[PDB]
């Protein structure tokens, strides 16, 4: 039986591998061993328990994504406090915000980002590090904490924020789920090396971090010196690390630009947004094995899961974001205001709005009661988002299908428009994809590929040209309302456009 | 020819009918003759010149929706200073953000809804008023103003607050068109009464009242002391007044849960959001002309129009938003990046991004020349909206047509699905409506008529039992994603269903 809370988890590493280096930024800087990381900790949970942090209290962790804002964490742990994760590129009416919504006792800044009001009445803790044997007096002193016991708190916004308070039990529920079921979805290996774009004020970044930490990994986060992600990735010779679409899409466009690989890489983990299922086959063609999750913050990050596998590619395309790990339950309420906490009706439907029964959910939203009962109801939480478990057992975020681009009312053949913007004289290849209108059904979206390589103005007067030969040659509705040179066009091995992939990448 | 500033053509129906009453609040106070406004106008510009305001200076203007507000907005006028325009019931953050954006020199604070931290470093005016002849000292001193100096500031919203500073123009560009045009599509008459729902920081409100205070209307802002839209239109016997779609489905209910009738309403103006053409019909079945207005703060309020005439509740229902007035021009941009602007390409498409070149038109977002660029081009505006000019010269914000309800991508038939609701046993009438998904094209809403009077409880349990029923007796897709308890449901003469207006009514 594994420990109870994360920071004792996260002993438990440092005392197999106390030399073993646990944090540090991209450059190298700000590095911390697992034995200095105890150490701190102690330090910095001292430093807080002498400005009233006890038991319970709230603490704003100033985020920087750095090796500070995971030590202020863990230093918040020992004294069983909450940590309030707020981003530190925020402007001050936020934080100030952040301030007012949780009430907090302390706030610890980490460098690097003229402070809000709120923090002139509260104490302040700066938290940096620079560049012996493992204290004994730091590893005692662990806070009697539990897994229902709350460690810290995500923001999500439609308009306003809310604070998601979870639990220690939503940063290893899932992990212990994959280790006891034996299934190799997502992995971890002690030592390995990984990073994560994702700052710590993400439910995704923060969580990550911490399963690495629990499994004794070298965990880069912080401190990036380049735009570049294929650098980072090879430069530190990371194993595993964690994306958005966004992310992966412009990993791939480096791995292109040059003739380049990360061997290094052995995980992806990718989730957010609308997977793209080109970059993903592209990533796996390098032997990376990529993993899809969805969740939100309110359920602890991942409750459902989409490995490399057979005919994945071919479902991501269709939408499919997963299926739950064997413990999460899932629920599709095909009526809204009618969910599994409902006397009557029913057995799950096969479409409707996701409600979700996972050990990683949420607490609840902080000194919100009105708002979490109805997003949290007997520990099931309202998604809020449609999906629909096909006859494979997959669920999928979009519906099939649209074979014909139907704008308006009328429909709309592809290899017609394909046809006519191909007819262009700088154009070597192009396809079309479907853009969703909730007033006109569909769009018509154009991706085209230059047979040179054109700048910022050729590439320019190319789209004006394009779609001045639509407006003569073809008709409402089958004009292009989007029209982008894209440097390749993804397809089949049947040679058959994956028009999704050009839709999700297009909105991403 | 009239004037060329808001101001002056408000002094000058103050010289015709100086006992007239202009202001004054819902129940009788705050009360403000035209002879009384000009006097207070003056004092208050005066109090203004004490505080360093001066021509071109920014006064944040705290409203209220009462006469005190556009008072104090005339008040700035006389001096030549901007009226930003700040809603009082929001929070302090929003205000304090507010004074950030615009710099204000003061501050007019009209009653009623712990100041911002800005606050505290600008002069502020308390602006109330309580219970002889037209004094000319007041009359003179109007600063030398024209049509193209700027008047007041509305901000807009998707998540920052932008500030739009509008002229003079704008509030007086429109009427003028209709009067010189000789068209009947909006009128007014003097001395009559009018109010407004609509606050004054409302683009839509600080336009109505405004045209109305320059046509010597008796104008009834602010001080709601009833729920009641029915009984302030009869209480006060208006005339005219301005609404959203939401207030006059609001004003329609009440206009059937008792035999009921508002004889003094000739003009109802109403726009905002999507129309709901049974609404509109009822009223005019009153004998009350109406006319949809469509337009942004962007463009000045309205830009296009659509008058009380034969068919108009057809098109209406189509989703048709009026055409515009002559002197605004229009261009449907069918490719994105390609406006009227762009060299080449071309004429107005018949479907594409409305731009609109108004006379008024916003002069431009205050301290933000960045995004200005982006929307305000060469006088024209982008809307940002999916507009199809039909081939009857009007334009249509939504598309034709959902004959089946295609949800995922079963074709789902609404006579199916009204059948089996129907067949229920406490249901006397029950029809569905196509609500447009972006991920599944479509989804299944139902509006349900039951055959007794229900309260919560029992119309709750008859909701549970008609989503079971369709879970046994149906299919998904074909399962109701909502269903509601409607008064009733509103038909053509040929018996068939509106189901646009039901979509309409779900979504406000
Ligand atoms: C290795 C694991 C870490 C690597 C991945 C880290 C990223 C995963 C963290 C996700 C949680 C998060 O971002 O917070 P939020 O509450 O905003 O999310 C919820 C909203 O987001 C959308 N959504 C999430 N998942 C998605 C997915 N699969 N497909 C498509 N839409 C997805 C949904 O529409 C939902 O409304
Ligand atoms: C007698 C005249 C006064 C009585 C009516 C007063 C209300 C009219 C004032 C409207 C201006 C306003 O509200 O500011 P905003 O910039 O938010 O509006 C712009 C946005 O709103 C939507 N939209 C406006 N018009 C609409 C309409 N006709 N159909 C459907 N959608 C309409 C558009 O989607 C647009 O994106
Ligand atoms: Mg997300
Ligand atoms: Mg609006």
């Amino acid at each position: 039986q594994l420990p109870s809370t994360v920071l004792d988890r996260v002993f438990e590493q440092a005392r197999q591998q106390p030399e073993a280096i646990a944090l540090r930024r991209c450059d190298g800087t700000s590095a911390l061993r697992y034995r200095e990381l105890v150490a701190e900790v102690g330090g910095l949970a001292a430093d807080l328990r002498a400005q009233s942090v006890s038991r319970g209290s709230r603490v704003l962790v100033i985020s920087d994504n750095g090796p500070e804002t995971y030590l202020s964490v863990l230093a918040c742990a020992k004294l069983g406090a909450i940590a309030v994760m707020a981003d530190g590129n925020l402007p001050i009416a936020a934080i100030e915000r952040f301030c007012q919504i949780t009430d907090p006792a302390a706030a610890l800044v980490a460098p690097g980002s003229a402070v809000p009001e709120a923090l002139h009445s509260i104490p302040v803790i700066a938290v940096d590090i620079a560049a012996h044997s493992l204290d004994a007096a730091s590893l005692a002193g662990n806070a009697d904490q539990g897994s229902e016991d709350p460690l810290a708190m995500i923001f999500t916004s439609t308009g306003e924020p809310k604070a998601v308070l979870l639990a220690n039990r939503t940063f290893f529920a899932v992990p212990d789920i994959l280790q006891k079921e034996g299934l190799n979805w997502v992995t971890w290996v002690v030592g390995e090396t990984t990073y994560s774009p994702l700052p710590a004020t993400h439910i995704g970044g923060l969580w990550w971090i911490l399963t690495c930490l629990m499994h004794g990994g070298l965990c880069v986060t912080g401190g990036e010196n380049t735009t570049s992600l294929l650098e980072i990735l090879t430069t530190n010779a990371v194993a595993t690390t964690c994306l958005v679409p966004t992310l992966l899409s412009k990993l791939v466009s480096e791995l292109k630009s040059a003739n380049a690989t990360v061997p290094s890489l052995r995980l992806v983990g990718y989730g957010g947004s609308r997977a793209i299922a080109a970059d993903v086959r592209f990533i796996e063609a390098t032997g990376v094995r990529t993993a899809q999750v969805y969740g939100l913050s309110e359920t602890g990050c991942t409750a459902l899961c989409l490995p490399t596998d057979d005919g994945s590619i071919v479902k991501i395309e269709a939408g499919a974001v997963g299926r739950p790990y064997p413990g999460v339950d899932v629920y599709l309420a095909a009526t809204d205001g009618i969910g599994p906490t409902a006397p009557g009706a029913g057995p799950s439907a096969s479409f409707g709005t996701l409600w979700i029964k996972s050990p990683a959910n949420m607490l609840g939203y902080w000194n919100n009661p009105e708002r979490t009962a109805e997003v949290l109801i007997d520990g099931w939480v309202n998604t809020g988002d449609l999906l629909e478990r096909r006859e494979d057992g997959f669920f999928y975020i979009k519906g099939r299908s649209s074979e014909m681009i139907i704008c308006g009312g009328v429909n709309i053949a592809p290899d017609e428009v394909d046809r006519i913007a191909e007819g262009v004289s700088g154009v070597r290849e192009a396809a079309c994809y479907e853009i969703p209108d909730e007033e006109f059904g569909a769009l018509v979206g154009l991706a085209v590929v230059a047979s040179a390589e054109l700048d910022e103005s050729a590439a320019r007067a190319l789209k004006h040209t394009i779609a001045a030969r639509f407006r003569r040659e073809s008709e409402p509705m089958a004009r292009p309302s989007t029209i982008v040179i894209v440097t390749d066009i993804p397809r089949t091995q049947s040679g058959k456009v994956m028009r999704a992939s050009l839709a999700a990448a297009a909105t991403a």
